[PDB]
């Protein structure tokens, strides 16, 4: 509009307005304590009601960039508490915003959330409601500076309403922890899947971002025509743009409209969008981006007749590749709802690098007359390591099967520090959990697509302090190839053996008050540090190391040997 803080003052509301530009200070200043960020936040509500009152007033004609990048470098503490980002307030937008984003920590070195006692908990929240929900929304976007900023608000409201029916509950504790404790699992799978459509987005370019929603959205919403799925990938291909590059303002008013227009046209969309519709908005947008993949229209014609029988191929390619391509992705999609999107994504570069040699030929229609046969190999070899990884967790636990997947992955790539080591091979365990489950329908897009999350935990965790090439070559090679590049790495020869510390295998009493999550990553960070001093180890000798380990743990937290039982096991 004219003023954009007050175009989306008044499209957002004051709630939500306060909400997403905290987010946006807590995500670009980590390390800020919370007192400073509501003050920003404060100040940028009072200047964006003026805007709301006359849109011609003072510095209310700027855009959202300047004005938010304006406001982060007025914090005198900025240079003195994060070093070099300073230097980046000497450059025009969008120059400026560019580099505030290359300075978000992934690991912000911050102290773990310790949780208050249920008690202390409901009678803060019944002191300052306000002032409670913001630190939830401050706690979570400092240690997730790309979190989903419109779904951040919704699980902020599930945060609220799980205290305002357990602080009346008679027991407290009962009522809160699940609910708590599937928030947090839930806003960290969040976090992580967001995470990799920004990586999309800033490594690889929209053309490799709409693809992967063109796949998706038409496993998911195969009645609706190309034309209709083109409109919402072009629709949510802008949302996650802005949301990535920090523009949260214009990312939850375009989600909105987004959510909208889908439900004033579902019928060309999707039949199981009618309970999703009948939500509050911010439940809306949350139910539509999980809903379950519609029924695709029974008798379709084979991509035979569209895509390899027909005279105008190479006519209609050459006109428009992307559109043409687009096409073909869409129509294939559609039909495979038990397909993972990146292998979808590998059949649709397949079928572009055929069209590109075969459309320059005399006779183009002999040329490209088998390809959909070179399809056959990309789609068992996902299905042989699904299968393969899913009989050994299935025989293992999940927790054994996380330490399986730790050893072989430290061998893969011992140079990767231990704190990163752990947290992947820990998620590549949960994903068996998850999907090993479902039948080999739907087991494909539950597992390679989840894989391709984890896998970019990894690449983001490494592209801070690289210190493994190996990592980066599979991280940088072609998004798609991800997996299949750390799923063919063999045992890294040339790494050297780490010297030999005492220090990081002596504990003491602190790891028996800890949780039993907490003891197993406790034990697992020092199983990584036993991988690596001895490498070519066989694994029934390290599980001989691993068995006294989890022995002589069990027994020094029974017995009451302050903590004597741990400095007596030195040697
Ligand atoms: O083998 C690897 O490299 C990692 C396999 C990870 C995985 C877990 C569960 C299901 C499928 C795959």
């Amino acid at each position: 509009h004219k003023s954009e803080v007050a175009h989306r003052f008044k499209d957002l509301g004051e709630e939500n307005f306060k909400a997403l530009v905290l987010i946006a200070f807590a995500q670009y200043l980590q390390q800020c304590p919370f007192e400073d960020h509501v003050k920003l936040v404060n100040e940028v509500t009072e200047f964006a009601k003026t805007c709301v009152a006359d849109e011609s007033a003072e510095n209310c004609d700027k855009s959202l960039h300047t004005l938010f990048g304006d406001k982060l470098c007025t914090v005198a503490t900025l240079r003195e508490t994060y070093g070099e980002m300073a230097d980046c307030c000497a450059k025009q937008e969008p120059e400026r915003n560019e580099c505030f984003l290359q300075h978000k920590d992934d690991n912000p070195n911050l102290p773990r959330l310790v949780r208050p006692e249920v008690d202390v908990m409901c009678t803060a929240f019944h002191d300052n409601e306000e002032t409670f929900l913001k630190k939830y929304l401050y706690e979570i976007a400092r240690r997730h500076p790309y979190f989903y900023a419109p779904e951040l608000l919704f699980f902020a409201k599930r945060y609220k309403a799980a205290f305002t029916e357990c602080c009346q509950a008679a027991d407290k504790a009962a009522c809160l922890l699940p609910k708590l404790d599937e928030l947090r699992d839930e806003g960290k799978a969040s976090s992580a899947k967001q995470r990799l459509k920004c990586a999309s987005l800033q490594k690889f370019g929209e053309r490799a971002f709409k693809a992967w929603a063109v796949a998706r959205l038409s496993q998911r919403f195969p009645k609706a025509e190309f034309a209709e799925v083109s409109k919402l990938v072009t629709d949510l291909t802008k949302v996650h743009t802005e949301c990535c590059h920090g523009d949260l303002l214009e990312c939850a008013d375009d989600r909105a409209d987004l959510a909208k227009y889908i439900c004033e046209n579902q019928d060309s969309i999707s039949s199981k969008l009618k309970e999703c519709c009948e939500k509050p908005l911010l439940e809306k947008s949350h139910c539509i981006a999980e809903v379950e993949n519609d029924e695709m229209p029974a008798d379709l014609p084979s991509l035979a007749a569209d895509f390899v029988e027909s005279k105008d191929v190479c006519k209609n390619y050459a006109e428009a590749k992307d559109v043409f391509l687009g096409m073909f992705l869409y129509e294939y999609a559609r039909r495979h709802p038990d397909y993972s999107v990146v292998l979808l994504l590998r059949l649709a570069k397949t079928y572009e690098t055929t069209l590109e040699k075969c459309c320059a030929a005399a006779d183009p229609h002999e040329c490209y007359a088998k390809v959909f046969d070179e399809f056959k190999p990309l789609v068992e070899e996902p299905q042989n390591l699904i299968k393969q990884n899913c009989e050994l967790f299935e025989q293992l636990g999940e927790y054994k099967f996380q330490n399986a997947l730790l050893v072989r992955y430290t061998k893969k790539v011992p140079q990767v520090s231990t704190p990163t080591l752990v947290e992947v091979s820990r998620n590549l365990g949960k994903v068996g959990s998850k999907c090993c489950k479902h039948p080999e329908a739907k087991r494909m897009p539950c597992a390679e697509d989840y894989l391709s999350v984890v896998l970019n935990q990894l690449c983001v965790l490494h592209e801070k302090t690289p210190v493994s090439d190996r990592v980066t070559k599979c991280c940088t090679e072609s998004l798609v190839n991800r997996r299949p590049c750390f799923s063919a790495l063999e045992v890294d020869e040339t790494y050297v053996p780490k010297e030999f510390n005492a220090e990081t295998f002596t504990f003491h009493a602190d790891i028996c008050t800890l949780s039993e999550k907490e003891r197993q990553i406790k034990k697992q960070t020092a199983l990584v540090e036993l991988v690596k001093h001895k490498p070519k180890a066989t694994k029934e000798q390290l599980k001989a190391v691993m068995d006294d380990f989890a022995a002589f743990v069990e027994k020094c937290c029974k017995a009451d040997d302050k903590e004597t039982c741990f400095a007596e096991e030195g040697k």
